[PDB]
């Protein structure tokens, strides 16, 4: 699968980029795209949307 998190409070690549290597990190082969204009986090390769909710939240950021 291919999650989608709508982070609305995440401007610039300075804040996207904390998310993007938070999860990345935690999980080698989820496609991560945090992206200020959508205000979007989308993970691919993976199903685990709860796992990754407790990584992006642990970066201190709302998995919506």
């Amino acid at each position: 699968a291919g999650l989608s998190f709508h982070v609305e409070d995440m401007t610039c690549g300075h804040c996207a980029g904390v998310i993007k290597g938070a999860i990345e990190k935690t999980v080698p082969g989820a496609a991560v795209h945090a992206d200020p204009a959508s205000r979007t986090v989308v993970v691919g390769g993976v199903s685990d949307a709860a796992h990754i909710a407790e990584i992006i939240t642990a970066a201190g950021y709302t998995p919506e």
